[PDB]
């Protein structure tokens, strides 16, 4: 689906000015505090699955707004402690909790939890819908950072790490966060808001450089924002919307990541445009690496899977 | 586009068996009771608009789950009482509250309120999201009739009539409910749950004959249900989902409509398939009429607009 | 969606060199004279419509080439004089004469006439077809300014104003011309050829900057010209065609507009490209204003409708 | 691609009831009389073309409504008399008069004239546009058989035969009419209105069984009629339109064809649906044959080209 | 994206007449003999991969026409014997030998070999191209059963089983063949031509009921045959082509399958139409089961993966 | 609509050659392997409904002992006749393009429409070394010796040698023509053989591969992209372009000494304007490029006139 974004030479140098508001840090500090006021009260229930050498469970826990978050948790059937992984799924891309992939990760030796994103693949979302918005989750409660959809999601991700880390069979010093697109963004955001994860792997991360994204993306779901503005023409609404988005934009959160990070990008990706991903990457100040794949788009990239397994193995499995 | 559904001869005879559960009526009785428990507490605020002979306001009121419902209210700038209309908009199809259309309806002589559907064109939705569902509103809280998205919406529509009818400038005996697709469904559902409206006009109503809809529709949003089942393969989930949907299906509510009704359908409509619309119409037991337009689909039908205006004029503007 | 034309900064500065031939003014002078030679002989016939407070009629009149032009005429049912509007419809976009919209305009207080464009939404076209051309009206009689399709149409628009102006219930000093795309072009052209209209409102006007339009448009109907050249490869035909088109191009007519003008443009419009619209606007020397809508294309723009009503009310109604 | 119309078994049996009005025959009698009142006054002008053994000319002649019809005429450069062909082109499908194909036919030994259809590939159309209609020629003057676009076209086709037949280098006893789609229809109509042609070859003929066509076609140009009804919703207009169309429908004209006829049809044709073509074929009462091609649609069918050449050679050349 | 083939009720009874020629059996007997004349001469080379508990190798062996067939072979890093699987990939759908999937199967406890199909994902194809054909492999050498593309492929599949079965770490009595679409067809054909495999799992098998397939498929690659006939209009060519295809059609080979079989089909599959898959299934005379998924097409079906794993576990991993 | 470089830039676009040091040695050795195979041509009359032309089915042996075929049409009159070898487009040959071949003969040319290995006809004995993407573009791409077009190019040269040996043919008046894939074969043949007198190529394919894979929007150049997606090893991409360079028109154009006529449509999405200008700008001979603003990868009427005039001027006389 041929090249369309900036040239590779330009992408390497693309580093848009941060859009973080003066109260950026304070907002997350207060948000994390509201999260801490909710007792995790996790629950585990065995779940049958046709596989040998792995025990699967359905895990739930309380998070921001007293929402019950869920997901499958697969553990190598042998004496631990085990290195662990918190896997985040893509936007509206979760089928049956992605249980088959979770189990396979456990077979690779990792205690794995696939957190289901509020209202998408699973999990409850107690946050109210303040008013009208475009079809989808991208603009729900977008007129305020306190009501925005991803506020709860980001906090759920952090809480997921706190719950996994507390498990006896888990080695709290060998926990990684992974995911693609929406999942990549959650991995990066979690690593930025918590020092629990040791490493981060993000395939073409979403939710990055919003202001350029709405002008370059050619496919959903970034365009849900454009749809929102078409339905609410008030100029002040557009201004306020981008103000809200800035608190969740990866270009403003990347700076907080201290963990070794591995990213991937396909140069013909029309969903998460190369420029938006390079933007996030170029704002990272840590041991990092970005794998660029000329002939791939927003999809599973075989060559990167090898890089990913090698990276996780090096930093966690040992 | 182009014919694809049942032949016209078959459509006229298409009347699927009701799917209403034994507790169908009980469910709506209890739902209306929960609505009654919430005080309307309506509010009006003047809203500037470049038009002569019409006063526009932003109207809000409390509804099911203590949700603040909103919408524009336009009134003919003259001594009343005035006949009134509650207009419902299409699925994810509301731009700036559809104020221009609301104003024009008022210019036609109707005190008009365009209720904004929860989370779509406006209005607050306090109902929580019980769990995962497909992109969109169609499957939100679908695993239970108590949590389903349209429960609140239907009640908001009923409450809209109760608020409008209480206005002194409004003639409670000349109120009509209108809308297209999602709007047509809300108009029919409101008239089925309330005897406040005198007449109903619904352009190719949505939310009808769900079990056939998911197998015949070729475009969104009925297909959101198909998407939901793809993401939740548990067979019991599909069973449960259709159980929930039956409580809101027009083929089960149509029987309660006693008001004169006018409907429209384009034979090449791929969003609200002709068969699903005929299904709703054929379940109506009242003074009714269905205008069939061979060359149109899910869109504005000029010829029908004339039928609509004539119908509302005869029952509301020039009556009583 | 997505942007594709010149950047907004460039659009504001885009002002292509006029393409008007030295006999430009003489051609229109002669054309207006041929028009004058035809007696209007207008006729009115009451037309029933389910609306209170407005009387509707079917209006007809003779124009260039002795063609019978038609359209619906709606009048506020109250003592006048009334401010008036001549509304022009879009290319092949007239359904049942657009009667519903005409009636609504009258309900807003304007004596309104919706002129039907020759052979499209209605009206007779006595102009002969000189020879072959591409499917559509864009290239009919394009090998000569005297035979070109829009010659008659532009003249009909002028004659429409002369007929409306003569009505007793109409206040000749408060007449406006409005329309979108093809309609916007007719409104501008009529205001350029006649001083009868007081104001002009044109939504993304068509028939502007032809030479750039054929190289930037991505949808019909500008592309009908490209289709024409594909079917008639003689190089002299292309030269001749653009020569003809120049006599009707808004960039050459805009300079004659003296009335206050309001225009609109969506930055993702693929039918009437932003650059072609800015070109027409930038050639206007009058009290003007161009509303730019980032998220809209060739469609009804709600926010602009408010601007439009406000503008018409300020100059005509109040 | 794929099948979509009636099964082959049903197609062979499909023979819709004629829709010809009681004055069908009288209408064409009167039309042919109005044509006779116009002097052909043909003109020939040498036209240079890079080919040896063939002389090319630009031919023009007067027809119905005093319209100047044109087209290229190629003649084998050798002593005649020569068998001849009048080739009709497809709807809006004529490029540079189809000169290359005309010359090739001459190289095959046929004095060939490629009549250009009014306003399409060439030729003048003096018939006025009575009123509004949909984009295209299909609905021009459709509210009356006297004003309908194809009335002049059909007569031009007949006049083409009268002109060619009069040429000294042409053997009036060996003239054939050929064409595809619109061209096939003109060939059949011409053979139905004139006994000049000896044989007929029509590739998937258009303008056949209109009432079924508007309900089965999936592509232009039959759908222009549907577009017309969308823009003019009056029920009486639909009734009137089909009334007019019946006078030009091949299912009503086929019965007059006495010449040997060869037809072709691709079972996945979405422009001229199989059922509409079988309809025309099944209404023919003459030496006929229909070649059915399962894997082809509205396009050049190689296998049929061989059938065509053999057929013309058998009846004309040899 | 929506129902289009026969109704479910009709699909269950769809069983087209076999098209096998009188020399069907003799052709395969002769072909297997030509294969036997080629010494396998397999080779193994360790291949590094970032995984713990599994050893991966690049495997090659000689097959029909002395073609060198290749593929990745992953083995559980523990004392055997191990149950084994021969996995076949989809049409032009092999990326880097599908190594990641092969390794995962080994992690599930199966010695797995992912045979690469001639000229597609890998492996050499020594068979000559007799003449012109349409873009793709579907019509290569189609004018003769001896030259047809899939003759070598089917034999390679059989030889794959003979090679895997000879490995000491492999339990010859617990070998399964799996694959989707083209892979499903290869699995079924292999099980039909060899009694080495114990069980078969085929996701919406391709190469089935060719004569119906070319008239119902809406996407590639069945349509490559239609393309072929467009380019070679001789009627005798079409007749000859279908004669050749009959020797490889699953509806003619299914009858030879004696192993327990598990199949899947999505009702909206446009590539391998439901009718063509039901046809293959209904021609099977063995312990069988067909999983039908209403909302899925030609894609990975989550729910079926669970069925597959349970099935293989029951017959291979947890048995003997 | 326009999408490639501007016309002004296209006229100046001349990418650096990618030919390897052994470029000429490779073709010299390949032509020698071809010479090793005896043509042993055969002719069989073929019935066709046309007067004044005799049609035959011609076959001959070529590289790898592959039997190449095609229709051969001859003006039914005393020769010698000027001749043409016509090459068809990628996967675009229907029934050998017999109708077009016959028409060329009616124009006065003894014409042979060579069918490209495995496409419109002809046998391809070259083995498939390993996996490749759907299509012929990447068959045997990991080596210049095994690449699909090696045999095809040699078949084209052999076609000229066979036609030239016919008594009814005037060896000094032979032209090579074709569009896209056919244009490339015409140019390649004229580059590898001095037999043809003139060349006419409509928007030639197989040119400037490295830019083609980044600019083309439709098949079949994109088959290469598909290949890389299925074989991600970086060394494979490097090797693949190494192989392709031996067949790229920008490296072969320099050998063409015959008068050449080319055409290009500015909205061509299959053979992008830049790749065609690239080939043209690498030609050092009597040449001319016809540019058609409103056309793409299709039959261009105006160019057909240029083509006939050009062939008539240089051959027919
Ligand atoms: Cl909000
Ligand atoms: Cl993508
Ligand atoms: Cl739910
Ligand atoms: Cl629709
Ligand atoms: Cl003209
Ligand atoms: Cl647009
Ligand atoms: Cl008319
Ligand atoms: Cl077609
Ligand atoms: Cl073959
Ligand atoms: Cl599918
Ligand atoms: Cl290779
Ligand atoms: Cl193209």
């Amino acid at each position: 689906m041929q090249l369309f974004d900036l040239s590779l030479e330009e992408l390497k140098k693309y580093k848009p000015k941060k859009t973080a508001r003066p109260d950026f840090s304070d907002f997350w500090k207060k948000s994390l505090e509201e999260l801490r006021q909710v007792e995790a009260e996790p629950t585990l229930e065995s779940y049958d699955y046709p596989v040998k050498g792995v025990k699967v469970y359905r895990l739930t826990y309380q998070s921001f707004g007293h929402s019950k978050i869920e997901g499958f948790y697969a553990v190598p059937d042998q004496t631990g402690p085990h290195p662990a992984l918190v896997r985040f799924h893509g936007y509206n891309a979760s089928y049956d909790g992605g249980i088959h992939d979770i189990v396979n990760w456990a077979l690779h030796g990792y205690a794995t939890f696939g957190m289901l994103v509020r209202g998408q693949g699973g999990s409850e979302d107690t946050s109210v819908t303040p008013g009208g918005h475009a079809l989808g989750w991208m603009t729900k409660g977008i007129l305020s950072k306190d009501t925005y959809y991803y506020r709860g999601v980001y906090l759920d991700a952090v809480r997921a790490l706190e719950v996994i880390q507390s498990f006896p069979e888990v080695d709290e010093h060998r926990i990684g966060v992974i995911g693609g697109s929406q999942g990549g963004a959650l991995a990066i955001a979690a690593a930025a808001l918590s020092d629990i994860p040791k490493v981060v792997v993000a395939d073409y991360p979403y939710l990055s450089n919003f202001e350029r994204a709405v002008d370059v993306a050619l496919e959903q779901p970034y365009l849900e924002i454009n749809s929102y503005f078409r339905r609410n023409s008030d100029p002040k609404v557009e201004e306020k919307a981008f103000e809200t988005l800035s608190y969740f934009d990866l270009i403003n959160l990347a700076g907080w990541v201290k963990q070794p990070t591995l990213m991937a990008i396909g140069l013909i990706d029309k969903i998460t445009p190369p420029s938006t991903v390079f933007a996030a990457y170029n704002h990272l100040e840590t041991d990092k690496d970005l794998k660029v794949y000329r002939y791939f788009g927003h999809e599973f990239i075989p060559a990167f899977q090898t890089e990913k397994l090698s990276f996780l193995q090096k930093h966690l499995l040992l």
